[PDB]
């Protein structure tokens, strides 16, 4: 065991689609927001159809022991992509692995593919593994990040 | 004169899209990047016929006075989307007049219609107009980002 393999999901794959979910709920405390409302079947399907989604999942044979979640962002100053990692985990059972690290490279072989000049991910303070993780793998700047509720439109 | 309309723009309005464009390089100083490489009139169309772009722009009369462009993330875990400000700029001779927060307003009416439960931007460092107006509108916080070059896939 110990045999891992990465690759991007298709719509024939909800059933491992669901999975990384439950991964990105256990390994984020956050189980209820990623496994107690995920959309229906369709929904899933349809990210997983999309060209400017991305989903990369591995596998430890069956279980999902890792994923990655992204967006393509074809811009508009110019016909040319970036591509935004919103969500990345490895199973706590497996880290120091390498899978994450993986899973960044196949993002790498979907980016060329695509044409995407470069990939994103955003960190929090404290967050040490993923900093040194992005440190190792990629160039960091620090900015800030601003919500808005719609509910007030007017 | 000084009267400003706010709109979405759609595929049959590429001439103000590249007004938009142009806009963008005068006021972020990157009139290379935005006005001399632009996408072909296909590639904008398809931009705009997109659901998950949005291309806002203020008119004052004729010209482009402002323009946001967004992206609408569908998430993953659940049935529910977020919009994604990428760039937001208004007219020098222009400003200190409300078109941002229009740009906003407007944006949060299209989030209201795609049931998006929020809306993000991200600011620099020392943008001190942008960040007055994030943190006007919005709650802001702290994080880093990272760039990775997919070249370096293996
Ligand atoms: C961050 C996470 C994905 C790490 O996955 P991983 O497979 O263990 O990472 P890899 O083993 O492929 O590579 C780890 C590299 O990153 C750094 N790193 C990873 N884990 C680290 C840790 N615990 N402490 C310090 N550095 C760490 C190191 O550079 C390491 O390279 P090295 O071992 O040669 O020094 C996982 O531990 C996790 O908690 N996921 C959720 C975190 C997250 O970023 N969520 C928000 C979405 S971005
Ligand atoms: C930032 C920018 C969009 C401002 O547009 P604007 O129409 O002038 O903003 P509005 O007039 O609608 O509202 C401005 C509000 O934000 C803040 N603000 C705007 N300009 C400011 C300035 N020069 N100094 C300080 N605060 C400022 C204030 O809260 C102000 O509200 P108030 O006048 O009631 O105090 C424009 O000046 C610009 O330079 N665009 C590029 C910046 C950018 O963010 N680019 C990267 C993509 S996010
Ligand atoms: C509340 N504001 C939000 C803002 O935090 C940001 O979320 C980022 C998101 O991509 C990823 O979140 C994951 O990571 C972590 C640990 N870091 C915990 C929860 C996970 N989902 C991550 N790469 C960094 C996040 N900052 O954007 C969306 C937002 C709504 O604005
Ligand atoms: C180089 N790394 C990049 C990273 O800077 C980030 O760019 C953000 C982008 O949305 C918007 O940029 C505009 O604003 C400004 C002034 N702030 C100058 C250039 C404009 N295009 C803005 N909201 C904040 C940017 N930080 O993401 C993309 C990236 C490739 O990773």
């Amino acid at each position: 065991m110990g045999i891992i393999r990465t690759c991007r999901l298709g719509p024939d794959q909800v059933k491992s689609m669901r999975a990384a979910l439950d991964l990105f709920g256990r390994e984020f405390g956050g189980v209820a927001t990623y496994s107690q409302h995920q959309p229906d079947s369709d929904y899933l399907g349809n990210l997983l159809r999309s060209k400017t989604f991305i989903a990369l999942a591995a596998f430890d044979q069956e279980a999902v022991v890792g994923a990655l979640a992204a967006y393509v962002l074809p811009k508009f100053e110019q016909a040319r992509s970036e591509i935004y990692i919103y969500d990345l985990a490895v199973s706590g059972e497996h880290r120091r692995q390498g899978i994450a690290t993986a899973l960044i490279n196949l993002l790498k072989h979907e980016a060329n593919a695509l044409g995407a000049y470069v990939i994103y991910v955003q960190a929090d303070y404290g967050d040490d593994p993923a900093v040194a993780l992005y440190t190792k793998l990629g160039i960091r700047e620090e900015v800030m990040h601003f919500d808005i509720d719609p509910s007030t439109a007017t």
